[PDB]
């Protein structure tokens, strides 16, 4: 039907149509009369499948004849969402596809909406990984994934009484067509035992053993026939294990809950030892594997030079004293050897400032877990500190502050700290979020090895973000430049000339409108709730924090609320707001937030004198398929954390490259969005992270603004008197006294303002030809935030490995 | 190579390979050249499946549109064994199979080891469905096997120093190409809960669910391009399961756990919790089955005319209760009318006498976890009773003697009465078992339901027992007779024409003696342990028990030795006496007549004196698979159970047809093997079922053979004093204790008659051609021992259908 989406030639689709029926009648063993939706899918993605394992079993090949560097991403999450569609994108079979099941019959959209969501993520932090795995397909380099494969990814939210209800997230129920088990590659992992100092060296022993059995899933690059691999480990128990015999099989159950679930937490760290058996288990496996490979292909002193470990995050931390355990107890190399090609090999990437997310581990856990690690880590502060204390000579508050092992109430090790010594690149993903690290967090670590520190602004990848999820735009940006910038996003600044072009700003606006009312009809479809297309989409999808300030946005909609009620018969710019996003099952706050905001709609989309004029919208388990349905449909982007506290923020990007304008604070990766498209065409406000740190010294008084500003006082007293629920007037009692006495975010401070730039949105958007002017003038400048160039910039500055855009013959 | 493994074609062999070729590239994702011998298997596997499927599916078709009666045969065990061989066979692929791997350099024999043993039963009970299967599809009938699929079978044996270790049979791990996942067809089986009295009826509230996923196994029938299905439950927890949130997913296990292990029992009730659920969870899936089948063909009077249930044992008994449940209290029938369906479409098959295996469950125990089922069998008991009293008036005694309901120290439902209650049909598995029934532990129900009892004497499939494991037998047989009696096992009589033909007996011998010389092999292969290929092989392979007698062998085998030592250098007939078979892990007497048996070995096979005269292996890990390379090379088969005690036994069968002469009791089908070959062909000896009625009468004093046989008194006085246990003197002091005190089994009865039998054996061994006549007599007879002929009378008297040998369109 459109041109990115590959040719429907004669042949391929009469193939295409044939291996579909074979499929269905072998592979699924059912018949045109008895079959399914959902058998027509796995028919569907079988056949796609099919095109994969060519490419795949070669790209494997051609690394081993080669023999190049191997880049590794540690990663306990990998947010991968569907992956139908992605294959048919990144192998060119879109249209064939689409042809083929045509004639058969049969919708494809229909089928593709059937693929359960490989949900194996929190957020941000693991798509990114799904970003960049498809990055680095993209760009030709011998990069593997590694992770764990969950029974169950994140949790499925469902709204009961406005409540989130969490149930679990049974992804494997109908099978997984894209992953390949190897149970050949199943290794061997150790826990608990105790250590035996002998004659040469230390030994673990009288460990407990637990299998892991390794996943493959194949990643494809775009159109350049390179498919590279996912390994995800399932835990298995040794069959021996605990051999009542009935009761030693049931307990297997016990050393397979490793890879049972995956922990629902974004930027909390709990410490809780299932949570650190996961960790382990995933950095012992991989490493014995990442061994393997380098020894068929003694000499450790070339390691770095085969091998680069990144570390998504302290999650994988482990992998430093690891290494070192292997290369020291197993291969008997020296210490300072086995150090050096540590942290020549590994390489840590931090995605948070918040305290309560970083990991630091109770040393007694550590102690029982992995007796031999913890020596490990001691000797590594031992020495790390023998450093420091050369470097500073009598400075003895650094030396505790640098410390990996923390003293106080219970001794605990700050896996950062052990990250920073064992690597050597550490890096943030905003410009702003690596600058705060060397000037607060990691002062001292900066001080100390300078050039450790670096910074790789995040991305995201414009295939699934652009032409997956969006085509009409896709296409009728490639009507104008062609599309090479599909792999070379920078190329979209082209689009610059075409600001003033009638025809341009017409399509432009004609794909949102689509978007809009194909969005607005599944709302109605599956979830039967009726909006209206023609009012501006405001819209904040993420997962439910304070930091993330979604509250802020409540305060707006109810001061949006009461200006109607208060001159009912002024035109106001109508809005359809949509908050989504999944709160942590034991983060209460969060819980609360959300059901104030179901309440908010209760009353604002049933007010008679409100009409169509404002509507407030819960979007209800958002995921990576439902970011590409909402996405593409938003006119306003809300990216209002509280400056400082979004590490980068990545549906920022998302938002930016499918047609939304932004209104946000300089946060994160907002702030080279609004550099890269000029503060002029972005919608700027709120206290920078100079202004929170004013008023921190100062102190944060809350009550200064309620004293201060009427309608805000409105707002409060309506919450606290139970005006947003009636039957039970002192339901949001904990967030009226956090807003008040404790809000660690200051979402007062920022109100004003925020109301403020608000208006001028709305201002805006009463001019459709100038609102979308300056949204060709955002999509146009979002060609940084590609995760093609993050990958390059990986590549060369810290991995020592060059991309390429060379296609392997298919 | 041999003509009853069908035609190597050129266009077939051809084809073969191709798809060989294209499974391990697409379906495997390998190539040649990192391929293992696993990855072989598997590409053969999906090959050979392939031509399953057309059939399978038009074979289900078929049923549909023809609409037969259904026969369901329910059991809690299909011991299945392999299945790559049996299904080439049933296919006639073998000879294609087995060159088109020869051209691509592969041995398919080697392949065909690689397969795991779908070990989901543990002997007898558990084979006999298989085989019933195979000849239900070979006589086209609609049948449906229906089972659990135990995540672990029977445990995987380990010898250890003598003693018998188990470890989990974890048989899926690689995955199982044969079965198809059928998640669409989900059904929900509920727990606990209580019941209401309402207005109209009772309703079972409160209750927990747990989700029953079916899995398919296609069942072919022998060419005649039948596939019929074999349907096994899986346990899966709903996603609301408990919905700390992960506490919650990690309990997920415990309403798994229902499907995860198969009870490795064997005639021995153990009457725990877990296997309650599991019996009544395999019952309430398939009645919901059947049902929905039934309604997709409201007129539940014709139910028994398109409906036959056959009950496997007590096992899935529930069946009777959770039938009237469905009728009465979702469909709404009246009592009577319920009962009427219920009984006719009921059948149960009893297979033992022995006390401590009936099923026997506490009240409390129904009471909790199925309260409506227990007041339904009240009601039932209530009824049946006052059926009891009316045929009987004043037989009060009767009365208590028929109740479901046993009273006493705990309450408790005597399963086999409710079977015959609730049955129209019951029957033993070999006419002494039958008669059994009727004159004792049935004898209540025989006269107040004479028509009810039947017999249907047990077989085995010659496939798989004969063509499949013996071909160099199936192949000198056809060259005589055909291929025919391959489904019409009757034909073999012809074979005793051929009794003085010279050519037969030299190419009966010489099959023997090459089965010999290839199992010789094998046990230096995987087990290294040398033997004589010369020397008789004698051997005894089924579970251990007491019943089963086992003691009796050790006894002769040490009266051997205590011979060969008393008079050196006489000449004896050289023997190779193999006993195999495994303990239920909690039945400390059957783990002590292990050790005693390796202790045996221990001191015979390394003593000078003795030679290669005599020779005592324990074969390790006794399954379906060792069955089908020990039967084959066996000469003499030991059926010595205690008259009255074996059912049938279907191992004596298996020997039998494969060409061994047989030693045994007046028990189970040796009976009629006898009467069917003649007695003067086989080796009878010992008490028959009236001789040890006498003997219980008089009382059995172990002592008293103990005085006047000076032989047994030196066994039993060496066992003592330690002679096979020097390190440890009364290690087996239980066995002695038991054998002198407590043998319900009267071993020292038997033994006298049993070792003159023995020498009778040995004395015909020593003429090679007289004893393979007497093989030929009993090969020639073993015609009624198929399972064909059994199903086919199972059918016409107790199903009310009929075989057919027609073929379908393939
Ligand atoms: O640590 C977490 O739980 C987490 O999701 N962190 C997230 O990682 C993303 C990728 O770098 C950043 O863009 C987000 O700003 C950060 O909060
Ligand atoms: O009940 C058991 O555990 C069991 O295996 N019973 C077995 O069933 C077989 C098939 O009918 C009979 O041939 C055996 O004699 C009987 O012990
Ligand atoms: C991109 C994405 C995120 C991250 O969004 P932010 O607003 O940067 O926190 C989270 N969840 C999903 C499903 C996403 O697609
Ligand atoms: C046939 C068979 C049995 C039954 O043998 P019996 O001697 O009748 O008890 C038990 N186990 C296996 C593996 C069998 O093949």
């Amino acid at each position: 039907q459109i041109s990115v989406r590959g040719l429907a030639g004669v042949e391929n689709v009469t193939e295409l149509k044939k291996n579909f029926n074979r499929h269905l009648h072998f592979t699924l063993v059912k018949d045109r009369n008895v079959a399914t939706p959902r058998d027509y899918y796995f028919a569907l993605a079988h056949t796609v499948r099919d095109h994969l394992v060519g490419r795949w079993i070669r790209t494997q090949q051609h690394y081993y004849e080669k023999d190049p560097k191997r880049i590794y991403y540690l990663s306990l999450e990998f947010y991968m969402g569907r992956t139908l569609q992605n294959t048919m994108v990144n192998l060119a079979l879109e249209n064939a596809c689409d042809e083929a099941t045509y004639q058969l019959g049969l919708d494809m959209e229909e089928l593709e909406e059937i693929e359960e969501d490989a949900g194996l993520g929190n957020g941000g932090l693991g798509r990114l990984a799904a970003c960049f795995l498809d990055s680095m397909a993209t760009l030709g380099l011998a990069a593997y994934g590694y992770g764990i494969r969950y029974e169950f990814g994140i949790f499925n939210q469902k709204i009961c009484g406005g409540w989130q209800m969490e149930e679990a997230d049974d992804w494997l129920r109908y099978g997984n067509p894209w992953e390949k088990a190897r149970p050949e590659f199943t290794l061997p992992v150790h826990f608990y035992g105790r250590v035996e100092h002998t004659s040469q060296g230390a030994k673990w022993v009288d460990t407990q053993v637990v299998l892991a059995m390794p996943y493959d899933t194949p990643v494809p690059g775009y159109r350049n026939n390179v498919v590279n691999t996912m390994r995800l480990w399932s835990a298995k128990a040794p069959n021996d294990f605990n051999l009542g015999y009935i009761q030693a099989v049931l307990d297997r159950n016990l050393a397979e809950n490793i890879s049972r679930v995956l922990y629902p937490n974004d930027n909390f760290f709990e410490g809780k030892e299932l949570r650190l058996k996961q960790e382990y288990f995933v950095v012992a496996a991989t490493l014995q594997d990442i061994i393997r490979r380098f020894k068929s292909s003694t000499n450790f002193d070339a390691f770095p030079d085969k091998v680069a470990i990144q570390l998504n995050d302290t999650h994988p931390s482990l992998a430093i004293p690891e290494l070192m355990r292997v290369l020291v107890d197993l291969e008997r190399l020296d210490w300072d050897k086995a150090w050096e090609v540590t942290v020549k090999t590994c390489a840590y990437t931090n995605h948070t400032v918040l305290p309560e997310a970083l990991e630091r581990w109770p040393v007694h856990l550590l102690e029982t877990l992995l007796p031999r690690h913890l020596q490990i880590i001691y000797e590594i502060n031992q020495r790390f500190l023998n450093r420091v204390a050369a470097a500073f000579p009598g400075d003895v508050d650094r030396l505790r502050r640098m410390s990996l092992v923390e003293e106080g109430a219970v001794k605990r090790i700050n896996m950062a700290h052990l990250c920073i010594a064992g690597s050597h690149a550490v890096n943030g993903v905003a410009r702003i979020h690596s600058e705060i690290l060397k000037k607060t967090i990691f002062k001292d670590f900066y001080e100390l090895e300078p050039h450790k520190f670096q910074n790789k602004t995040n991305g995201i990848t414009p295939r699934r973000w652009l032409v997956l999820c969006n085509p009409g735009l896709a296409e009728i940006i490639a009507e104008r430049i062609g599309e090479e910038y599909i792999s070379d996003l920078d190329q979209l600044r082209k689009l610059l000339s075409y600001v003033d072009d009638e025809a341009f700003i017409r399509d432009v606006a004609k794909v949102k409108q689509e978007n809009k009312l194909k969005f607005a009809a599944y709302l109605e479809r599956e979830y039967k709730v009726h909006i209206n297309p023609n009012s501006l989409f405001d819209v904040q999808v993420k997962r439910i924090h304070e930091y993330k300030r979604q509250l802020l946005n409540c305060l707006h909609v109810i001061t949006l609320y009461n200006r109607i009620k208060k001159e009912p018969n002024k035109f106001v710019v109508p809005r359809t707001v949509m908050i989504g996003g999944k709160a942590a099952p034991g983060y209460h706050m969060a819980k609360m937030i959300i059901k104030l905001i179901t309440a908010i709609g209760d009353v604002v989309n049933h007010d008679p004198v409100v009409g169509d004029r404002l509507r407030v919208i819960f979007l209800e388990n958002y995921r990576v398929s439902l970011a590409e349905k909402v996405i593409p449909a938003a006119d306003l982007s809300e990216q209002i954390s509280t400056a400082g506290t979004e590490a980068s923020g990545t549906g920022n990007m998302k938002f930016m490259l499918n047609g939304a304008l932004t209104i946000g604070t300089m946060d994160g990766a907002n702030v080279e969005m609004a550099e890269e498209a000029g503060e002029e065409n972005f919608f700027i406000f709120g206290m920078r992270v100079e202004d929170v740190d004013r008023l921190d010294q100062r102190g944060y008084n809350a009550q200064e603004y309620y004293d201060r500003i009427p309608e805000l006082r409105q707002i409060i007293e309506q919450l606290s008197s139970g005006f947003f629920s009636p039957k039970q007037p002192d339901l949001f009692k904990d967030i009226v006294n956090m807003l008040m006495h404790h809000d660690r975010f200051k979402v007062f401070a920022d109100y004003e303002e925020y109301v403020k730039c608000q208006e001028r949105v709305s201002a805006l958007y009463k001019n459709p030809r100038e609102w979308t002017r300056m949204v060709i003038r955002n999509i146009a400048t979002s060609g940084k935030f590609s995760s093609d160039r993050t990958i390059a910039q990986y590549a060369r500055e810290i991995w020592g490995v060059e991309p390429s855009r060379q296609r392997l013959p298919a």
